[PDB]
C-alpha cells in the first residue's frame, strides 16, 4: 500500500542526509493556503516555504505557465540565446526600474553574484587595490549556505566546523546606523549587504529610518548598498520590496524564492549598468541560469503579485494578524511583530515549554508553522489568504496557546 | 509581430546583465538532438547544455513526470517533510551503491557542500586543528562561479577581479600522480576533488590508470576522494560515471545537469555515512533543495538513462565520432579527444582562423557547436542521438572544416 506518515520519515532517515530536523508532517498536496498529509489531513500553511509560495501552492496561472513552455524548450544552456529570457528581463527590468537583471536559480547564488559585482565595481571602478574590497553584513543575517555566505553569519550552527572563511567580510550590528558610519570610514569597503527585515534571525523589524540612514550612508562614502529581497520581497510584507515603506533605492536588489510561486527555482540580481556591467562576457553564469522554463513560470509569478493585488492584502491582513496576536496574554506571549505577512511571535519558554511543542499542537490543531528559535514561531501564510480565513486561523493559534 | 533573432539579442543586451557572449542562434524549441530558431531553422544540437540534456530536449517521459506532480505539490521547504523526497533518496543511492545523498539544486551548490562535507569530517573524525583544512584541486577545474568555486580555479576570467579569495584551497597539476602525491604528505589535507574529465578545460581527457592512482593515495594518507561528475556523469562518457572506466569508487560523487534532463536544477552529493553524517540538523541546507517536483523529474532523467541504454549508445557511437574526425586533415585539426559522447577537436589556430568562425559556418550548415577556447571545438549531443544522425552531423563537420 501507500506509505504511512512515519514511513515517510523512516525512509528519509535511512537514504537521506541528517541536515534538516523538520517538524513531523509528511505533505503530499497543496493548494493556495493549505496542504494535506498523506492520512488526508488537512492544514493551514503559516510557513508558506519560506515565502517561496506567496501566490499560494500550485496556482494555475504558474502551473499553466510551466506546462506550456515543457512542451517547447526547457534548456539551452547560455551559450546560446533562447526566445523567452529577453522577455523575462524587459519585464522585470522595467517593473522595479533598474537597467538590467542577472538571472541564477537559488537565494544564495544572487547573493554570491552581488558580492562579485560589489567587489568587481570596487577595483574596476572605485579604485581599490587587489585584494582589499571589503563587504559588510549586519549581525544575524542568513543568506544560505555556501561557504562564502556562512562565512559572514553571526550564528554558530552555520559556520562551525566549515572554515577557514572567506576574507574582506566585516560584520557589524543590525539595526545601527553609527555602527554602519564607523565602518564606511574605511574606504576599502566596497559595499553594505543588510535584509530589510530579517527572516531566520526572528522577523528582527529595524526601527523606522533605518534604511532611509543606510542609503544616506552608503551613497555619501560611495558604498554600494545591497538590499536583500529574497524573503522580504514580492509582496511579503505589503510592498513589492521591503525597502518601499521608507521609499529607498538600492544599488543592487536580490530577489527569490517567491520569484517562482515554489515551481522553480529562479533568483534575479537587479541593478545598474555602471555596477552591471563590471561583469564582461564569460566571467560569471550558472548552468540552468536564465533558463526558458524558468522565465516563464517567474513572468506568471510576478503577474500573480500584481493582478491579485497581493500587497494590499498583505498589508490590511497583516495589521489583523498582528492586533489579534497581541490581545494574547502578555506573560504567554512576550512579543509580536512583523510587516504585512511576515510575522512571528515570542513566548515566554521555559524549561519543560518551548515553541517546538506550541508547533506540534499547532500542527495538533490543523496549521503548520515552524519555530525559529527555542522561543520564536514564525507566522506567514500564503497572500492569497483571505480575512475570514486568517481569523479562522487566528482562532487555532489562540485555541492552541492558551490550551497549554 | 513575432520577434526576429536580432530583435532577440539586441534586448537581452539592453535590460539583461553582460555575463555571457553566446553564439548568435536564438533558440524557441527543442526536441531530442534537434533545436529550432525563431526563423525556423533547424539544427543539430552538438553541446546539450554542457550535458545537461543528455536524455535530448523535452523528452517526454520526463515532460510527463512534470506535469504529473505540478497539479500536486511543488515545494514544502524541508521544514517539513513531503511524500517524493524519500522515493528518489532510496532510488538514486541504490543506483550508485552509497548509503545516503544531501539534495541540493546546481552543480556548485553540490561542491560547496562537499566542500563542507570534506572540511567536517577533517575537523570531527579525521582530527585536523580547526581551522587547517586543505583541499586540493587540479589545475584547469571548473565546478561553478561562487566565491569559493574560483578560489580554486587556474582561469583568470574565473577569479581576476573577485577576491580576495579562500584560503585552505591547494592547486596541483591535473593528470599529475607525483604531484598528488607530494600535495598529500600534508597532513591536514581533507580531501582532493578532481574531475575524470576535465569539462570546460577543453576535454582533457588523463592518462589510463589516473584515476585508480588517486584512489590509490588518497585511501592511503586518509584523505577524501571527491569526483566531480556534474558533466560526465550519467551516460556521457559511456558508463553511469566516467570513474568506472577504472572500477574506481570516490569518497563522494557530485552529480548535476543530465539528473534532471534539462527540466530543473537538480543536483546530489553521494557518500556513505561516516562522511555524511558529520553534518547535523540545522547545520546545511537550501530552500528549493530536495523538493518534490524536482525529485519527481530526477527519478524520470535517471529512468531514461537506465531504460534506453545510452550509456552502451554513447559509448559505441563516440568511437565512430572519434575515428571519423581523425580522418581530417593533420595541419588542420590538430588532435582529437574524448570518451563517449563527450569529444573535443583541436584546430591549427591562426590570427584569421579560429574556433568561433569553425563554430558560426557550423551554425550556418545546420550544427550548433560551442569553442571553449581560440582553438578548441566540444562535440558533445545528445545520447538519444541515432549512428544515421550522427553521419549526418560528421558530414556536416568535415563540410565545414574543409570549405576554408
Ligand atoms: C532564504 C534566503 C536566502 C537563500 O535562499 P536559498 O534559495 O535557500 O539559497 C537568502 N537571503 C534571504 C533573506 C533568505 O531568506
Ligand atoms: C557545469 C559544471 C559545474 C557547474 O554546474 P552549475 O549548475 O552551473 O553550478 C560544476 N562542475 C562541473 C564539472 C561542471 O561541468
Amino acid at each position: 500500500g501507500p506509505p504511512t506518515s512515519d514511513d515517510i520519515f523512516e525512509r528519509e532517515y535511512k537514504y537521506g542526509a541528517h541536515n534538516y530536523h523538520p517538524l513531523p508532517v509528511a505533505l503530499e498536496r497543496g493548494k493556495g493556503i493549505y496542504l494535506w498529509d498523506v492520512e488526508g489531513r488537512k492544514y493551514f500553511d503559516f510557513l508558506s516555504s519560506i515565502s517561496a509560495v506567496n501566490q499560494g501552492h500550485c496556482h494555475p496561472k504558474i502551473v499553466n505557465a510551466l506546462k506550456s513552455q515543457v512542451d517547447k524548450l526547457t534548456l539551452t544552456s547560455r551559450a546560446f540565446y533562447n526566445n523567452v529570457l529577453g522577455e523575462y528581463e524587459e519585464y522585470i527590468t522595467k517593473l522595479f526600474n533598474y537597467h538590467k537583471v542577472l538571472p541564477m536559480n537559488t537565494g544564495v547564488e544572487a547573493g554570491e553574484t552581488a558580492c562579485k559585482l560589489a567587489r568587481k565595481w570596487g577595483y574596476t571602478v572605485k579604485g581599490i587595490q587587489k585584494y582589499k574590497a571589503k563587504i559588510v553584513f549586519a549581525a544575524g543575517n542568513f543568506w544560505g549556505r555556501t561557504l562564502s555566505a556562512i562565512s559572514s553569519s553571526t550564528d554558530p550552527t552555520s559556520y562551525d566546523g566549515f572554515g577557514p572563511f572567506m576574507p574582506g567580510f566585516d560584520i557589524i550590528p543590525y539595526n545601527d546606523l553609527p555602527a554602519l558610519e564607523r565602518a564606511l570610514q574605511d574606504p576599502n569597503v566596497a559595499a553594505f549587504m543588510v535584509e530589510p527585515i530579517q527572516g531566520e534571525a526572528g522577523v528582527v523589524v529595524p526601527d523606522p529610518g533605518y534604511l532611509m540612514g543606510v542609503r544616506e550612508l552608503c551613497t555619501r562614502h560611495q558604498v554600494l548598498f545591497i538590499a536583500d529581497e529574497i524573503q522580504t520581497g514580492l509582496a511579503r510584507t505589503g510592498r513589492w520590496l521591503a525597502v518601499d515603506y521608507e521609499n529607498v533605492r538600492p544599488d543592487i536588489v536580490l530577489l527569490g524564492k517567491a520569484l517562482s510561486g515554489g515551481l522553480y527555482p529562479v533568483s534575479a540580481v537587479l541593478c545598474d549598468d555602471d555596477i552591471m556591467l563590471t561583469i564582461k562576457p564569460g566571467e560569471h553564469g550558472s548552468t540552468y541560469g536564465g533558463n526558458p522554463l524558468g522565465c516563464r513560470v517567474a513572468i506568471a509569478a510576478l503577474e500573480v503579485l500584481e493582478e491579485e493585488n497581493l500587497a494590499e492584502n498583505a498589508d490590511k491582513l497583516g495589521i489583523i494578524l498582528r492586533n489579534e496576536l497581541m490581545k494574547l496574554p502578555s506573560d504567554v506571549v512576550t512579543a509580536v511583530r512583523g510587516k504585512g505577512l511576515l510575522n512571528a511571535i515570542v513566548i515566554k519558554e521555559t524549561k519543560d515549554w518551548d515553541a517546538w511543542k506550541v508547533c506540534l499542537r499547532l500542527r495538533d490543531n490543523g496549521l503548520l508553522a515552524k519555530p525559529t528559535h527555542g522561543d520564536i514561531i514564525r507566522f506567514a501564510p500564503p497572500l492569497v489568504i483571505k480575512e475570514d480565513e486568517l481569523r479562522e486561523s487566528i482562532e487555532i493559534i489562540n485555541k492552541t496557546i492558551l490550551s497549554f
